[PDB]
């Protein structure tokens, strides 16, 4: 559809790539109702898009998302906000089964940290920061800024940067572990849609399988994980393209995947 | 009060930060049992305190916590352990709902690394070192020495210092993430004044809802992590606090927390 | 027994350490049915081993292990993988009650790094590499090349390599929290050799109660982690070596462990 | 919009109860997809009915519903399954907030017993039978028909009727807690009516936290459920209803409560 | 320190059970501030005496305990319960590491079923009752009402009961499970006295060790039980009691235990 | 091989069936080392057996299994317990991947409880007696005692168990759910043929699946256990058995199931 928030296109060789661009940069990408209804609607597009394998969601520049809209969240009270579960609609990427790159450059606060670290993927440029300033409008994260945040770079950071709402740098996401690898400002963009290209290379359906092998790590033992992990590898067995590949591999040529 | 092992005190502007230093600089601030109580004492004072918002423990500058008294557990047999509940007071620290910042210097061994990673924040100096010796008198670490280090910088590392009692540098926790800052020896105390009072600045309601959506990060799974954070975000709603700040960050100016 | 695809003998001086060498250089040390028959016979065989109290398994100078043999496995089907459990004997390792120490130099790709996973302490060399491919033959990790990884390097970074197979390098690991120490490739087995010593020099019952306790950091929450934990500190009291340590603490001398 | 597979209608005085029966007795209530995608639109339109506080879930007198269509499914294979999730709609009804009691009268036999199981109130007939026969055909049951069944009738009875397939009477079903109470086939439906006008009564917002603090029991430990039940019962205060309840329990009378 | 809400006193031959008696007829119970502060103190006591084996808690012929006074709870907002943990010292029940037997005579609502689900083994009467009106006045049960019924009677039955109110006859309590024994009421006091020096007669180390392996059952997964499970029991090897025991087994005799 | 202790055949029509019977009446077949070797010998040659499909374990008349031998383990000390992990070929029963019906006649105490426990179907007679007596020598049970029975017959029952040692009837632990049916002990062994015989004639590999499936149940939460579920539905059409089973539904016949 015709959005006026976002931009969705196909970018990369073969359009295998879906780009989710936000184009809020007078309000520093500010996360609003529409602007969370069109990257939703733009999400179920490219997942229902068999050409496309992987999404890279990015903003702009100087800024990937500088959290919600405060105005339109003043005048919550308690029952509004537990009935009617406020901010719901902002976990639909938690359930998109293809990969999502997350190309964070400029500023990452709030609402912003919390989708860029729901993504499987973050790729943070040179100038990127990430925050959770919450606290100093007197109210938490609610949208996973603590949960994943803690898990991913430690109790102690994540402490301080919910306690105290500092921000920290690209540099310091990566020592930490919050981001995976640190590009220039104006080749990000360019470098995670090569990754996403890589992604969707190979057999979406065994990618879909290695992404919620990975996921189950954080709701399941070391054990029961294992376990699920050598079911997932049995059942990989069941498709084509797991023969396809291993021909390839002991014939040595290229893979050719169908998604089967 | 008269205190012979800690030195309690209100440090800061406004007296919003309460600092708790260890006094045993000649027994490297050895975990005794009187320095146990006298600590809980001070944590119950602190805690007890409408004007403080937040806690800063250290201890010496060339000493932290060189590990509790092996003279008073030499004798204690497996019975007297598991009735009398051996080291039971050594987990108050994880009970308190104010944030706690540690600021290490100097050695930080056995008892004094559980007690450093017990707190929320880990403060540590230039020549900061921590390790867990407990293998080399022929025990474990049983304060959380093996629970949270894991935890904190992962399996290898942690099973390493636990099999071997070897020391490692404050980088190496940095880039581990057992710490979260590097200061100088000579103002790390004033770095954790600052962080405590940039802590305590905000509402202590919101702070301490933060702080337990935090630690529920290691307690639950994902999914429920997420959904006691939802709950937790909306419960912040019910707060004069949260519309005062949101208020303020709408019209811009300074909001004024009533802790409630 | 003699055997063709590794090597196994004592190494150090006591003769402490079990050193188990992946003997397949012109295969980049791949991991077939019979070389892991003789890993598990030689593991087995160290731990009824009384004089051994740690482990160090490594490989060749250019290769520690290049992944499973794609031969026997291209012709499976998903029943004969389910109904006949493959890969079940790959897991002998996680059963090990004696610490072992991954030497890792070279490629340690696919079936190389889960196995290297597996271990307690992982050293690499400097040019040692890390990855896993398997999403490019078409499968997923299926020995713990997920669960793992995730819990050590991060959401982000697990998912990088799982889904693109790109490889990291030993400094990549370091910083991640994957391996615990980078040492030079002409010394890294002296290096793992002389941490296997100093581990089996202290008490073989603490070290498995320790090992215990650090292991159940994955399996359970942070509570019962700790009671556990506190359990274990209860129950190291009713062994002699505690009261011996202690002894020789209290009484500065070397203290003489009987592993009881 | 108008049902051809099911009837939903608002039963009982005041109107405050959701009656959908389904409407198939010649086949037994098989659980299509037409009749799922209406048992769903009929869900959502009594959820967003401030006049409805719960919802009665029922089939025919002789069958609730015997199991979903194998003619649909027969022709699937693994990755038609896979990569379209099927049986995703199947699970709606545990993400309903409004209390559904489960009206079974007749056969539930394999989807029919995961969809009452799925419930929050079993209602079963003096002749009512459950049973899984998914292991008669080759399949197991995929919709909460062993996780829910053995967590609620045991190990043992759940591992019989899934191996075996064999029906258990109404009467088993209420000793081993599958159901709470047993009604004539006359009257279940009027007992069922009766029952959700006794749960609508009460605050809509205090019932959905009640049911979300009970269905909480089955995803975490029991401290971090009982610690998630007092911070709902905390969160409790902050609600009129809460209040208007314990001033009608102070001064003896009727509670008016406006849902908020 | 003489009572004024409750009786204690030690009952049964050889002074060994402690009997707490509910000492308010008038009120049915009520579970107050103060009463809650004096069964603490003669817990505390009975915990703390070397004679003391078992405890048996107990309140009237016709009322258990009716609940907590809402007229204190009336006034109360959101703030002034989390802030300051509304309810918090009534979990002292769950912290007694003797065993706590339940002796349930009359009316067991809202508080009173939560306080006599926290003990170990619950006897009740002939007329006795058991409900959580907690609905009925707008709020939830927050004292391990929702968490322990559902996993003791179930989801269906703990559902009904908690968003209804109504209440449940011993024989449907001990049918689900919630009650282990029925007694008459003029005898059940006795009973539970003579069950309580039944258990108290054993090993009080043994005893309490056992306890933690039962409530772990709730708290881990079945392996990590397990794994704890034996573990406890090779530490019960470390006894005095245990080679007693085995000893008395084996020459058939009366074993003589020392609680060590 | 000859076995001394135990009696293996294969029983029933077709041979689908493997009777493992305890033939140690004299000592009320008491669990010693010989016994459980044979045991676990018979249980690997029938899971090594095609044509069997399920096992029925039962023991005498009126002593299925009286517990482990006392004298075996009297001069047994903590670390010879730790170190050499006692009793742990006791639990090979849980690795079984093909259903195990316990016939459980006369007195299942100590060792017998768990190892009946242990098993999916528990078949007892009617004057069949469960018992846990650990804690009258001096011990807890420490072979899934206490997880398994806690969370089959609840937390009051198992702790009285537990904790007293008392003896429950048939009727009992089929109320409570430790057993699934009551038979006479004349045919109690034939029932639980068939039953086997029922089990034995489905698909080997969807019962199995079916069973890992159950037994998740216990391992893991409701959310993360459901789409295992999930996982193992869609895996299930993978296989032959299912199609078979599914064309022999709609075209109304036997289904010929070849166990692939
Ligand atoms: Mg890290
Ligand atoms: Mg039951």
């Amino acid at each position: 559809a015709n959005f006026e928030y976002i931009i969705a296109e196909k970018r990369g060789k073969n359009n295998t790539v879906g780009l989710i661009q936000l184009n809020r940069p007078k309000a520093l990408n500010a996360l609003c109702d529409g602007l969370i209804d069109e990257l939703n609607q733009a999400l179920k597009t490219f997942e229902e898009d068999p050409a496309v394998g992987a999404i890279v969601l990015t903003g702009g520049d100087k800024a990937f998302a500088a959290g919600a809209d405060i105005k339109e969240m003043q005048n919550l009270s308690f029952q509004d906000c537990y009935s009617s579960k406020f901010l719901k609609h902002w976990d639909h990427l938690t359930q998109v089964k293809k990969p999502v790159i997350a190309a964070v450059n400029g500023y990452a606060f709030g609402g912003g940290c919390e989708l860029a670290m729901m993504c499987d993927i973050i790729y943070a440029g040179e100038k990127a920061q990430f925050a959770q300033p919450e606290i100093l409008i007197g109210t938490i994260p609610g949208a996973g800024g603590t949960q994943r945040l803690t898990r991913a770079v430690g109790k102690s950071l994540a402490m301080e940067m919910v306690l105290t709402g500092d921000r920290i740098s690209a540099q310091d996401a990566k020592q930490a572990g919050l981001v995976s690898k640190i590009c220039p400002v104006e080749t990000l963009v360019e470098e995670a849609i090569q990754c996403a290209e890589k992604i969707a290379s190979n057999s979406k359906i065994v990618v879909a399988m290695a992404k919620e092998s990975v996921n189950a790590a954080f709701e399941m033992t070391l054990t029961e994980g294992s376990k699920l992990e050598k079911k997932l590898f049995y059942s990989t067995f069941a498709t084509d393209d797991r023969k396809e590949g291993m021909t390839a591999f002991v014939e040595k040529r290229k893979a050719n995947f169908k998604d089967q």
